[PDB]
């Protein structure tokens, strides 16, 4: 029944790019938490919230081969300290999504707005916040939040971009979505995650993105494996307008340590630079 719901399952939940996405946006966050002043954290598409782990689920090789690591880079701590809140027994049974990282980094002043428009997910993703005063949640296109819900109050956010990409036109949604944003909120963080399937499509997604005139585009990518054409996902990203004054600096001293846990082979790549610079 809709009144007692069951957590969902996912096979992907903990993998290396979900480890990559989630690390980038607990450090986007720390960092707006600089300032005492509230800020808006928007999550275009925002799943269940967090996800039951276990085919091994894919958690086996990306957030359990770092959480309990001894080294863990100081960079990483506030990500897994996330993680380790929702995995009290020492054992690795939930993974938190991007919702949940934002539920408990966020202060009392700052709010969420959260769409998921999948019809079992947003249920559940509604159940998570409802007891939380700061999050508004909607069962709602995320590409027009992009438009709605821009500028925050705050005059300060972080904004994910995070969508399936199931559908091909969404390699096209990310860029203008963005540009709506950008134009209605220019000082905004604003962070894309997307797959590398076929590295022609992101080619021309950050054609298209260099063509909105948005200058300060970071861009930062970890690959498990070479660029392929029958791989499936051999790479992921995170592409970050605004970035905060640290992250370029953060990723540099902590994706080579990332890299050597994610890929035992050493193969693949995992590189931070700029697509726009200032
Ligand atoms: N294939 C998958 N199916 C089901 N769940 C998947 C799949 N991959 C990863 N996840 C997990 O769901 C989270 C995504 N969001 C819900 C799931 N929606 C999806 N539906 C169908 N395909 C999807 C897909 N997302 C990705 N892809 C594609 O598949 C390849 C990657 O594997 C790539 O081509 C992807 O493009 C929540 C985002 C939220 N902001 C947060 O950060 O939590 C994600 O982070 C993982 O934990």
């Amino acid at each position: 029944g809709s009144h007692m719901l069951s957590y969902r399952h996912s096979f992907h939940a903990g993998n290396h790019a979900d480890v990559l996405k989630h690390t980038v946006q607990s450090l986007i966050i720390e960092s707006l938490k600089e300032k005492d002043k509230p800020f808006l954290y928007l999550d275009t598409h925002a799943g269940a919230g967090r996800y039951q782990l276990g085919r091994t689920g894919k958690y086996l090789e990306g957030i359990a081969r770092i959480w309990q690591q001894d080294d863990l880079p100081a960079e990483l701590e506030a990500y897994i300290n996330v993680v380790k809140h929702f995995n009290r027994s020492g054992q690795l049974r939930y993974y938190p999504g991007s919702p949940l990282i934002a539920r408990q980094l966020l202060r009392e002043q700052d709010s969420l707005q959260l769409t998921e428009l999948h019809p079992s997910d947003y249920p559940l993703l509604r159940s998570e916040f409802q007891k939380d005063s700061r999050a508004r949640v909607e069962k709602a296109d995320g590409f027009q939040q992009l438009k709605a819900k821009l500028p925050p109050v705050s005059r300060r956010g972080l904004i994910l971009i995070d969508p399936p990409y199931e559908m091909k036109t969404d390699y096209q949604a990310v860029v203008s979505g963005i540009a709506e944003g950008y134009k209605r909120f220019a000082t905004g963080t604003y962070a894309l995650w997307y797959p590398v399937v076929l590295r022609q499509q992101i080619k021309r997604m950050i054609h298209d993105l260099e063509a909105t005139g948005i200058r300060k585009i970071l861009q930062i990518e970890l690959a498990v494996l070479p660029d392929s054409d029958r791989r499936g996902m051999t790479a992921s990203g995170m592409i970050v307008i605004n970035p905060p004054w640290k992250l370029e600096q953060q990723m540099n001293n902590v994706l080579p340590w990332l890299h050597s846990k994610l890929v035992p082979a050493g193969t693949g790549h995992a590189t931070v630079s700029w697509i726009v610079p200032e």
